[PDB]
């Protein structure tokens, strides 16, 4: 089941993405607010078509992409920038490219078990966040 990522994940872990930030150039008194955000990631998977919201008490971040199909992406509430993106799988990892402005630049997605983890990458930053499967009601 490492390929089923749907649901709403919690985040609980959040490593460097202040260093992500700075490298996509956001502005400080941004970062000084968002670095300390709490992220829910809710993905809507039906094989190779994902939906996904990514949200906080300050912002969201929503992106929509079919595997293997290169898109247009518009970095709306984060860095504001354009990017062509191509998401595969690399083994049970959904792996991201984002070509343009910044060098080496993507994110790699992942199960394991309850957790999902995320790798934001933008130049020499790397941001590792790890999320847990919502809780089911009692
Ligand atoms: C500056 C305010 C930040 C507000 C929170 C929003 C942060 C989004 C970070 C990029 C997440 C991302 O691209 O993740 C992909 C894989 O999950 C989306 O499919």
């Amino acid at each position: 089941m490492t390929r089923d990522q749907n649901g709403t994940w919690e985040m609980e872990s959040n490593e460097n993405f202040e260093g992500y930030m700075k490298a996509l150039d956001i502005d400080f008194a941004t970062r000084k607010i968002a670095v300390r955000l709490t992220q829910t990631k809710v993905i809507d998977q039906d094989g190779d078509n994902f939906k996904t919201k990514t949200t906080s008490t300050f912002r969201n971040y929503d992106v929509d992409f079919t595997v293997g199909v290169e898109f247009d992406e518009y970095t709306k509430s984060l860095d504001n920038r354009h990017v062509k993106a191509l998401v595969t799988w690399e083994g049970d990892v959904l792996v991201c490219v984002q070509k343009g402005e910044k060098e080496n630049r993507g994110w790699k997605q992942w199960i394991e078990g309850d957790k999902l983890y995320l790798e934001l990458t933008c130049g020499d930053q790397v941001c590792r966040q790890v999320f847990k499967k919502k809780l089911v009601p009692r």
